[PDB]
């Protein structure tokens, strides 16, 4: 009952960071990894694919799609270039991915004063596409789980429907 | 959750001194800010919730900085400050207004303050300054970052102003 | 990494300037390096000092290439210097990128034979339409505001 | 059985004095040595590395690393720049050690009235890499011992 998860966004936001901090729970400043988790009483095996830093020279492969059923977009809120590029990233993502795949927003590094994105930005942008949102700190170790257990119950949902 | 506020002014009016004083509660006639660091982070109880103010101060000769559009991005609150013992700080407040019209959004929230309310040397009357805010169309209010007074109002003010429109 | 130039007539102090923004020391291969610490981040700072000699050089086209902080100095007790600042500004705006940050400085704030008012750089600052400051390599006044300054107008107009 | 542990650091930290003074109980202003310890009622065989002033000419041998369940991140309190590299000795370790090997931050020279390397800076650093943290003098023998039994419990624990 394996579920493949993607982790897409502009290089620098903490995606590599919030995998490690999921998977092994460490912050420190084969392109996946595997964490079996619990849904709905069910022993759920969670296939989380990491960019593998290649977001900066080509466009997401089409093997890389194949089979996600999550795909967990992820910003910087101390860089507002990345939440910017959102957009795009989740066009991308809806041009490629699966019609059943599902979608969650990130706004990771909640933990910084140099924050420049506020809660209520990345929840409109949320909104305006129709998926969840989560704040984040892979540093600080917050709502990290959430992220990855609201991703997996909502795909739990559309299969079961 | 978090509310940008900006402090503006000429120098010398106490705008730093007014931060200290509602952040860490001190007030040095001597004091000086540590170039590096632009801004203070204080959580105030606004409608029985927790609001974090992030409050940004720069210096003097940093004053460039108070006339680029980048300066004013995400900012919701901008306290316009002047020295009510010297005429010339009160006199530019209209070009600070300008300046700040001009290169900031248009929802953010002004008000005036006029500091060194201590001082017997005053020549800018408290009538001076509320006319002046009235012809603005701004909140007013007189401070003394030296003897705190009505410095926590200046941000509880702003504060309530920007939640009430952000609804 | 932030490439920044210190231009200028030979004698005003540059190299001391430099000197003591880094090592924080005043003694009366063509840059040194310092990370600073600005919006939560550690932004390194190449900071490029030429020699009288290499004057030549200095008003070529690739001196100039990468650099995104200009800083313009002159002697305060040196009127010549202050008077030459405009030609400075017009060989950076020739030989330089766009996009560069400038900033006006007025140096050896510290000497009684003064003849250059800080009116009198404020108001060429202006008319230049770049920040200014005053400082004194000798006394350690305004060093550091000199590039914490300009990093941050660099920075900001990166996010810009 | 047998524990393999290693001493890693900047040349000059005490690496050696804290060997030396752990297992032979002496000061002095193979490359390995054994000592056995008791752990909860059990005798442990502990293998000691010592680098053998490797890290002044080469990187540590990626073999030197192999089979090695404990490694002990070592700085001199009186010299800044041993703690400031230690981060390049974390990035290191963790690039070549084995996955299991657990670390400890160990502060040295702590007799010396030079110290401008406060415990609160080490047990920061400590707490930043995941890591436990211990301040010890080989030369006046101040926690040289806790050093060796803290790290094989971890071990063992980790068993
Ligand atoms: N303050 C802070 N930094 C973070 C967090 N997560 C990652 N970072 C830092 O952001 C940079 C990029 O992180 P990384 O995970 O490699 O980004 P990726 O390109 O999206 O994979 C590194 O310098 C990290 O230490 C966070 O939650 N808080
Ligand atoms: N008497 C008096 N002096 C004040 C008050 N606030 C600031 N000052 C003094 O005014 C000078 C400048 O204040 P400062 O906060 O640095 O001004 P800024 O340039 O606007 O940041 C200092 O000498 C302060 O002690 C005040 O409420 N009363
Ligand atoms: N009084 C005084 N002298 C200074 C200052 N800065 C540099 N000088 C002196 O001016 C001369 C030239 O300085 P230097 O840095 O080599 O000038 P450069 O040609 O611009 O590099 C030396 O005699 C310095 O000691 C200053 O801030 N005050
Ligand atoms: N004061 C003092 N000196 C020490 C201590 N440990 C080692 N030293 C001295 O530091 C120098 C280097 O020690 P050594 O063990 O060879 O360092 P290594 O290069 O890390 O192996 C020698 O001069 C030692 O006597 C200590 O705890 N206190
Ligand atoms: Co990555
Ligand atoms: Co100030
Ligand atoms: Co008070
Ligand atoms: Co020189
Ligand atoms: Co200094
Ligand atoms: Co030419
Ligand atoms: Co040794
Ligand atoms: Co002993």
């Amino acid at each position: 009952s394996i579920m493949k998860i993607l982790l897409i966004g502009d290089s620098g936001v903490g995606k590599s960071c919030l995998l490690v901090r999921f998977v092994e729970d460490k912050f420190n400043p084969i392109d996946f990894k595997i964490k079996t988790v619990d849904i709905n009483g069910k022993k759920v095996k969670l296939q989380i694919w990491d960019t593998a830093g290649q977001e900066r020279f080509r466009t997401i492969t089409t093997a890389y799609y194949r089979g996600a059923m999550g795909i967990i977009l992820v910003y910087d809120i101390t860089d507002e270039r990345t939440f910017t590029n959102i957009k795009q990233w989740f066009k991308t993502v809806n041009e490629h991915a699966n019609d059943e795949a599902q979608l969650l927003l990130v706004g990771n590094k909640s933990d910084m004063e140099t924050r420049v994105v506020t809660a209520d930005q990345g929840e409109a942008l949320a909104k305006e596409l129709g998926i969840p949102f989560i704040e984040s700190s892979a540093k600080n170790d917050d709502n990290v789980n959430e992220i990855f257990f609201t991703l997996a119950k909502l795909i739990q949902e559309k299969i079961d429907s």
